[PDB]
This record gives structure tokens, C-alpha cells and sequence, in this order.
């Protein structure tokens, strides 16, 4: 019982941690895209 | 030891699930913010 519980819990925890890290990276990339789009689009504003 | 491992890993699994769901929701809302901001600055294009 202990061995099976340890194995399945470890697998679930590792997968969930990987998913959380991926979600954090995606959010950071979205924020960077926000900044880049705002800057470039304001530059186009000024150019036009 | 099996019981203590079970408790710790159940807490970890619950926290990881909640964090994953919250981060996915935050990423989706961030993308919605991206779309809304892009629309707002396009509208500023036509208005200005």
C-alpha cells in the first residue's frame, strides 16, 4: 500500500509542478508580449 | 510513515491542482486583457 501510494503521489505531484511552471512561463510571456505590443503600437501611433 | 507520506502528498496534490487551475484562469484572463488593450489602442487610432 505504501509503495503504490508513494509512486502515484510522486507522479501526480511532478506532473502538476511541471504544469504550474509552464503556466507561469506562459503568463510571463504574455506580459512581455503586452509590453512589446504597447511600445511598438504607440510608436506606429507617433509615426502616423 | 505511509500515513505521514499520504498526508503530505495529498496536501501537495490539492495545492498543485488549485494553483494550476488558478494560473490557467489567470493566463486566460491575461489573454483577454491583451485583446481588450489591442482593441482600445486601435480605437485610439481611429479617434485621434
Amino acid at each position: 500500500r505504501a509503495d503504490k501510494y508513494k509512486q502515484e503521489t510522486d507522479q501526480l505531484v511532478s506532473n502538476l509542478k511541471e504544469e504550474n511552471t509552464l503556466l507561469k512561463q506562459e503568463k510571463e510571456t504574455l506580459n512581455h508580449r503586452i509590453v512589446e505590443q504597447a511600445k511598438e503600437m504607440t510608436e506606429t501611433m507617433e509615426r502616423k
